[PDB]
């Protein structure tokens, strides 16, 4: 059994999907935020929602699952790319940095819907070519589309980016992925064995070093005490194995499993001062700043799409009672 629903949520279009298992709400002029996902098994949320939609544009990037593209930082706003120099808003003020991308909070067309006994599936895009303050920063033709399906006890989550101008961009993509996690009774585990070193920007120095919890971040930890807003390194490409992040809540008896494929090479985990009841483990595919580091792409992340070309980035958020 399965639908799909347009509704208002907090006075805006949306659109609720799901199956016997998961339901979602996908907002498309929110950034296209699936800002509601809830596992109709135990009746559980697992998103944080706002309670206003004023809170909502307060704070974009802290509720559901924004959409960051590119993802978390670049230092003054200003990189060089095949000799051509770029220069994004520098809206992080204090640290001198642009942060979180062009697409979190305009508007995105719903392109598909569809429903079968195999999947449930809504589809958003948005051409940034429509949007002329990111064509001044960014000024290329990409177009990102979404691709949402519940099919049984997942949801997944791909992004397809695609080139449709005359000249070759740098992109990355990452997801501000915002769970309801109370730190007294959940624990949370990670696919990482180093990290980055930032510096005092959040900027990574190029230096990697040893998570010195990690086993315990194999485990599956306690995060009391820990104020987290780290660049870690998918230990995928090392190790091979999984690439996934993992929050199990004790009491309510479930796992809900973050996969992310090989191009999400890096996974952000923030949770401010550990004390405001959410945890936001953030598959990236470029390194914070991938764009200045003189690494090679290997270890950066940092993808190129040529006229013409597209690839699909894929993720999923699986929940299983325990």
């Amino acid at each position: 059994a399965n639908f799909i629903e347009k509704i208002t949520y907090l006075g805006t279009p949306a659109i609720k999907a799901g199956n016997e298992h998961l339901e979602m709400i996908v907002v498309p002029e929110w950034g296209s935020n699936v800002i509601s996902l809830v596992d109709k098994t135990t009746n559980v949320q697992l998103l944080r929602e706002p309670e206003t939609a004023e809170s909502f544009h307060d704070t974009p990037t802290l509720y559901g699952i924004p959409i960051l593209f590119p993802p978390n930082r670049i230092s003054d706003g200003t990189f060089s790319f095949r000799g051509r120099t770029y220069h994004f808003d520098i809206n992080e003020k204090d640290k001198h940095n642009h942060l979180h991308g062009f697409l979190y909070h305009e508007k995105w067309n719903v392109v598909t819907t569809k429903q079968t006994d195999e999947g449930v599936i809504v589809e958003t895009e948005i051409d940034l070519s429509e949007l002329p303050h990111v064509q001044k920063q960014f000024p290329h033709h990409a177009v990102v589309r979404m691709t949402y399906t519940i099919k049984e006890n997942t949801l997944f989550k791909h992004a397809t980016v695609m080139n449709k101008g005359k000249e070759a961009f740098p992109w990355g993509i990452g997801y501000h992925t915002t769970f309801i996690f109370p730190a007294e009774s959940s624990l949370f585990s990670l696919t990482a064995d180093q990290q980055w070193e930032l510096d005092e920007r959040l900027l990574p120095t190029g230096k990697l070093m040893d998570v010195p919890y990690k086993e315990a971040l194999h485990e599956g930890m306690d995060l009391r005490h820990k104020q987290l807003d780290d660049v870690f390194l998918s230990s995928y490409q090392k190790r091979g194995g999984e690439n996934q992040a993992v929050i199990y809540h004790q009491h309510a008896h479930i796992s809900i499993i973050y996969k992310a494929d090989e191009q999400f090479k890096h996974w952000v985990v923030y949770n401010a001062d550990g004390k405001q009841g959410y945890l936001c483990p953030e598959p990236y595919t470029w390194v914070t700043n991938a764009v200045n580091l003189d690494l090679p792409s290997s270890l950066t992340g940092l993808q190129v799409l040529e006229p013409g070309e597209e690839t699909t980035a894929k993720s999923s958020i699986t929940i299983e009672l325990n």
